[PDB]
């Protein structure tokens, strides 16, 4: 529906908000893979996602549904499980902007 798809443009808008920026940063736009350290993030992430292309998505109707909208969201975070050390602060930062998510996700 549209107005499933609304409610994704929604709960996307909510992780771009001031409230979560402390922690929703590095997930706004794609890692930065020119950045020291990320030299090989490419050779271990095949299929890598950010906050701004799922919103570029949204506005391109790329979703049929919040599930297909859902995946791609889940897919950036699985990709930094992933790619980092389990104790990176990187890896803190996308487990408090997933619970962000999942409340809204689930409650939508
Ligand atoms: C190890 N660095 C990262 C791992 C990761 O998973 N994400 C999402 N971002 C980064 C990152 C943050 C700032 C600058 C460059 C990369």
């Amino acid at each position: 529906h549209m107005e499933q798809l609304k409610c994704c443009s929604g709960i996307l808008k909510e992780m771009f908000a001031k409230k979560h920026a402390a922690y929703a940063w590095p997930f706004y736009k794609p890692v930065d893979v020119e950045a020291l350290g990320l030299h090989d993030y490419c050779d271990i992430i095949k299929h890598p996602m950010d906050m701004s292309t799922i919103k570029s998505k949204l506005e391109a109707r790329e979703y049929r549904d919040a599930q297909e909208f859902g995946a791609d969201v889940r897919l950036m975070f699985s990709n930094c499980y992933k790619y980092n050390p389990p104790d990176h602060e990187v890896v803190a930062m996308a487990r408090k902007l997933q619970d962000v998510f999942e409340m809204r996700f689930a409650k939508m």
